[PDB]
């Protein structure tokens, strides 16, 4: 199923940023706050707003950074993209091992919602191949991050800025960039199309398959230049060799090649499921990793 | 709209390790108490039917190994609650939080944190089922795992996970050692009563899909609260009671749309199928969101 990190390394993390009267998240690491640049924004800012002119009449004593209502004095600040960096005067205490990383389309992460700097919930979701995230947000969720957890470091990956008009999300990594074509603006920005997350289908297969779920495998294989050339013509991702690389422990498990599933779920797509589920649903599931099908399994 | 698990760290910072001889599992560790299933001090060839009491009495405190991440906790006492295991700990768990034991009733939801040799591994939404199962997801070593609900930083146990039955369901106890159905801490195949479906949690759930904008299984009829009943018992959907419609009300006042009207549209999702379309992206009508779930997500 569905299934988030435990969050209480991240939880105590999470504080507010205050310009004014716009309260964000913000993520405090050591001796640094980071969080949606657009907290320096107001109401006549935002069409397109010049963050550069914004930032250089604010000062640190602008920038209200609470942990709880326990205030952290800010003695720097900068931009870095579309994230701030606020130096604060205390180390944070519960500071995780940590790394920022940029994130892949099709790779899952945990959510850690929080509004006013309060954890109010976790969930796992898949950036989509449109580098869109299908989120629960409302407002006041700015600045929320999203995470994996190995071996108890943290690699943050994921603050959020933004709701699309077709209600899916979008926010930057931990350097500020945009995953996609996004801008921090309030402006109705178009997603591009979607498509099916393959590497992802592959490893609910092999998940089926540990479990004796078989039906499906069929005789036949493929080149994988042949099935990224058939999946594209069914808005399905093309494989990349890091694809078939991170393929290889189920495998190795199953002992069913990377690309014999291929040609499987090939047929999948030109016959559909004929009345036949696969692991008690019928559609295919495309937002496990093979990192989650093993994650457990 | 998405299954959303409650913040889990207030209880990362309690779930310790307990060992006895060569079995080993999950222990809540609030104040100066261990609260661990019981069939820890079992061994294989006890599990299969044992005598709990005189497997107690034969032990001695130091045969307990709590580990507390790197630390040994030391036990200077034990006792047994129903099918829990308290063990009296020479420390005071110094992260412990206004918490409280409730026993949950089926259809409320709470969030698992599943944990293994007393390290948190994942946290997910479940519902108490009908027939006092739960949908989880649990592994060897999962025994002692909780399932919790926050409310504005108190914590509230419901759940303590001991079995998997054949069918892949799960069952547990409340904290005070009391199973969720006609369940047995023993070795032994156990099928449940028959389940049937949350009909106040399908509504919310419908309600929820209208809030993002879904509206394909909207229609324009109604119906009484007892002739939808009827065809919800065919169904084998639980009964709507009044209060379950009072429960509803915010959803519908926020909607526009009376109760009455949205079991109208259930009962002809539930009399023709979806014809292949999807709610929410679901093939299938979810009953394990409430109307609380539903209104604090939205
Ligand atoms: C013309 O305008 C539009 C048209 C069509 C679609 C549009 N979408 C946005 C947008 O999303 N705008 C960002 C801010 C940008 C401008 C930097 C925003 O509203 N983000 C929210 C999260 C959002 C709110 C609810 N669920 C979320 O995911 C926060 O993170 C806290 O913002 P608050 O200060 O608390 O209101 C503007 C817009
Ligand atoms: C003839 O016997 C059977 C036949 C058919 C079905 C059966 N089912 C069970 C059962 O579930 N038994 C509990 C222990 C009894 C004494 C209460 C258990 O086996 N295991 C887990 C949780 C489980 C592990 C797998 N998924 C979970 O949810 C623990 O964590 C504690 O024990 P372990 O640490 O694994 O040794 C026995 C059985």
């Amino acid at each position: 199923r569905k299934m988030a990190f435990p969050s209480g390394k991240v939880e105590s993390c999470m504080v507010q940023v205050t310009c004014g009267t716009t309260t964000l998240n913000g993520l405090w690491l050591d001796d640094v706050v980071y969080c949606p640049r657009h907290v320096i924004c107001t109401s006549e800012d935002m069409l397109n707003p010049n963050y550069e002119d914004l930032l250089i009449r604010k000062s640190n004593h602008n920038f209200l950074v609470q942990a709880g209502n326990v205030q952290l004095r800010v003695i720097g600040h900068s931009m870095q993209n579309c994230v701030l960096k606020l130096k604060v005067d205390t180390a944070n205490p519960k500071t995780p091992k940590y790394k920022f990383v940029r994130i892949q389309p099709g790779q899952t992460f945990s959510v850690l919602a929080c509004y006013n700097g309060s954890p109010s919930g976790v969930y796992q979701c898949a950036m989509r191949p449109n580098f869109t995230i299908k989120g629960s947000f409302l407002n006041g969720s700015c600045g929320s991050v999203g995470f994996n957890i190995d071996y108890d470091c943290v690699s943050f990956c994921y603050m959020h800025h933004m709701e699309l008009p077709t209600g899916v999300h979008a926010g930057t990594d931990l350097e500020g960039n945009f995953y996609g074509p996004f801008v921090d603006r309030q402006t109705a920005q178009a997603a591009g199309t979607d498509t099916t997350i393959t590497v992802n289908v592959l490893a609910w297969l092999y998940a089926a398959v540990i479990n004796g779920d078989r039906w499906f495998l069929n005789r036949f294989t493929t080149t994988l230049n042949d099935f990224n050339l058939v999946a594209m013509k069914y808005n399905y991702e093309p494989l990349t060799q890091d694809h078939v690389d991170i393929l290889g422990p189920l495998s190795a498990q199953t002992g069913i090649a990377v690309l014999d599933m291929c040609a499987s779920l090939k047929e999948l797509l030109q016959n559909g499921m004929n009345g036949r589920t696969i692991l008690g649903s019928a559609l295919l599931e495309d937002e496990f990793t093979p990192f989650d099908v093993v994650r457990q399994c």
